[PDB]
């Protein structure tokens, strides 16, 4: 046992440790969405500044969990990165309803993380979780949400001068 | 085809694609060496951060890369990125070691590539991998060299000592 | 013999001067683009300004070959340049796509003259046009083909909209 | 018939696209002189940068031309542009004889322009010609002129001397 | 073999050390000829101090060598530095026209090493010789040349005016 | 005879271009000392970074012998510069015994040297050795024997331990 190590339960530590792999997964996604509309016939080069910076924003986040880990003496255990589930991404539109999916489903993750942070009474669990996850996993939703409804409404994917307009506009 | 396509050979396109998954991987090794070093048992905070640094480095150097494949018109494709080799790296002269492994491995993949791009006739792809690559290679090996001669000589693994005064006098 | 020649291929010189009057092509073929878009039947002013940029920059281009031609003691050899194809380029999107047409023929023409430089191992020659030459035409190729798709997408030429919209946010 | 075009002859159009030949042309000249004066075995850096300067000088001479051309409502057609007379120069002074030849030609030129856009009654031609070209010719002759005398009664060509000082203390 | 070797062939490590001689010899011929210009009887203070430049910069052509040799795992080692050839240079002319075939000598011994690197697939070698040495001594042969040429017009060795005037306006 | 040339024996000219000699040899066994310490399997970059500053150091210690000779009228003879006698130098404590046995093996010299200036009644020759070399012998003898006397008291050369740290503490 960790010298440091107080009220962290074995399930938490398991836990984390997979969530530091959902975060590396979602970087791998935003990486693989950024470089689809960095190809020359795709060519929008907001849609991919503003997937890479998402990509270089999870990596932070599974940093910050990884020192969680070593803060509460827990032992960090990595496994596969795996490969995003598309190579192309179709458009813009459908590029940002899937990171809708992915944001949901790293949210659902973390809510059952604090979840088992409850029933196993450790509120300093609790706070990491609240403190640095959970509103920054609203607003990401509240943001691609808001994407997702300004692109349809616009008339993507089938308007290619939806998507042109929404790059320089809204993610210039 | 790519329209921007040309003298771009399909094997060299798929050796591209390797070389972006090993670049990952060399980024996610360093990653699990650096979080080694911040465990409250090893206790390195400068080892921690050089080794942080490399990590970052190994990405930028995997989305040069991935601009590459789509600057000549080849395609991305992602694969899984394999968990490091070890979990717990041992020793700072231990993971020293270890990471000059890891970039002969990467530097022998580039001379493979640079190979196969030589076979090919492509002298824009045989630049781009001297330019920068394989300089960033050489020095990336000498500078481990130079620390894990260091580290041996100071008396580690034995003496904690030595890779104490290593971490704050030549990393810190 | 020039007091400077040394391992200068007189096959290499002759390249040389053929490039030359490519470059200057190339640059003529620029300048007709830009004037065209210039005329107020048509009026896109950053399609003008685009291609006059497109035009200096071969001047230059031809440039440092004749500077190389005179530091390697090759004796240049001017030709009469030739009009471009066309006094009318019909829309954005059809002037583009003739100059990516345009970038690829003088990519051509340098990797025969790396090829030749090879041949007749000349590896300062080869190095000039890897450093200053091959990832500039890569690059261009990039742009344009960038180019290219969004006008498409956009809906032009049809749409005079499509590449009113591009001037100003694109290029303007 | 161009929207813009009012009390601009047919004549005076095409008689413009003959200038913007001249005027690149004589920019083809002046950059063949230059390359010459940078051979190893002339070695006259200054004279080099003069006429590269003189070469960029006659490009915008031809650039502003063509916005006139437009201005106006006429159509620019472009046609091959002719090699120099001669790929040796000869000499400092031998080229600049022969760049008073040019100047003196591309004025005369200019003249039977101007006499065009008075028999037609065209004073905004008249002026534009005034204005921009031929002050500037006039000019650029008397400099020749100038440049020329001191060659002569510094003992050039054949004092290999006169030139050499001339380089340095006139054109540097 | 060292730790860091990867790639790097015998015959490539000895050529190395041989060009390190080579340099530091260029080093030395260049003191002498700037001393020799420092003469009471000489006395072309700009000459001296364009000879001791040069051979500063030979003596970080060296050390750049010697910093390779090690980066590669190598072993270096020296020989005698031998005299240059001559105590006397007879005339800023004749000491140009043998800085001008000592530069050449110099050329001649790198684009061997290159045909040696290209032999054994060293691109690491290749490019470092491309990057660092081929084009400096390009520029250095055509500078050569160029002085060569003007001492030459001017009426050099003959005429002491000649030599007293291009240390003046050239070399000061 | 040189027209400057006063109260300057053959025999005191003579022994100045021994010294410049011994200066040159001087300079070349720092530079082969400076490049052990950079050997990946040695490592010591302030060792490296001191005996290159030396290396330097010798080599305006040879240019102001040679200023010398020729203010004073004599004539400068180079002659080939020794190896030096060592390709591997051992240690940092054996390289540091070394370079203080070189540099009093140099003062021996000097002060020979201002014997014969002393006999020949040349007290311009010993005010040069004695305002530029005697004091500079006696501060670097008295430099390399403190380093000395800490490598040995810190317990080098067994203790890699304190050649590292008097690298960090004491050279950097
Ligand atoms: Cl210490
Ligand atoms: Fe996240
Ligand atoms: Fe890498
Ligand atoms: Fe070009
Ligand atoms: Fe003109
Ligand atoms: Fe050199
Ligand atoms: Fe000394
Ligand atoms: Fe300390
Ligand atoms: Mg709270
Ligand atoms: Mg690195
Ligand atoms: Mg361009
Ligand atoms: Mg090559
Ligand atoms: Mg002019
Ligand atoms: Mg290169
Ligand atoms: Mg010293
Ligand atoms: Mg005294």
């Amino acid at each position: 046992t960790s010298q440091v190590r107080q009220n962290y339960h074995q399930d938490s530590e398991k836990a984390i440790n997979r969530q530091i792999r959902l975060e590396l997964y979602a970087s791998y996604v935003y990486l693989s969405m950024s470089y689809y509309f960095d190809r020359d016939d795709v060519a929008l080069k907001n849609f991919a500044k503003y997937f890479l910076h998402q990509s270089h924003e999870e990596r932070e986040h599974a940093e910050k969990l990884m020192k969680l880990q070593n803060q509460r003496g827990g032992r960090i255990f990595l496994q596969d990165i795996q490969k995003p589930d598309k190579d192309d991404w179709e458009s813009g539109l459908r590029a940002m309803e899937k990171a809708l999916k992915l944001e949901k489903k790293v949210n659902q993750s973390l809510l059952e993380l604090h979840k088992l942070a409850t029933k196993k009474n450790d509120p300093h669990l609790c706070d990491f979780i609240e403190t640095h996850y959970l509103n920054e996993q609203v607003k990401a939703i509240k943001e691609l949400g808001d994407h997702v409804t300004n692109l349809r409404k616009m008339g993507a994917p089938r308007s290619g001068l939806a998507e042109y307009l929404f790059d320089k506009h809204t993610l210039g």
